[PDB]
């Protein structure tokens, strides 16, 4: 994976962080823009950032919890909802 700073996450277009990649830090909850709706396929995970991510934008649906850079998320079945957090497991 791209470099990516501690408390930061980028989002790819495509798989194995390939492409333009769209930065997000610790502390921002997203829904995703239409435009790009269900078409991020992959995630540099920052050493202190983790995310937290839905299939629907009301938080249903495909749930994970990223801690480390995914070079394919394709199983959460269209990628609509994510909160960047502190990379805490309490
Ligand atoms: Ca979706
Ligand atoms: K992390």
């Amino acid at each position: 994976a791209p470099s990516v700073d501690p408390t930061k996450v980028i989002f790819y277009q495509k798989k194995n962080f390939e492409g333009s990649g769209d930065t997000y830090a610790v502390g921002q909850d997203v829904s995703v823009p239409g435009s790009l709706n269900d078409k991020y396929f992959s995630v540099a995970v920052g050493a202190s950032a983790k995310v937290i991510a839905w299939q629907h934008y009301n938080e249903t649906g495909h749930y994970r919890e990223w801690t480390t850079s995914q070079a394919d998320i394709s199983d959460i079945g269209g990628l609509s909802r994510f909160r960047v957090v502190d990379d805490d497991t309490r």
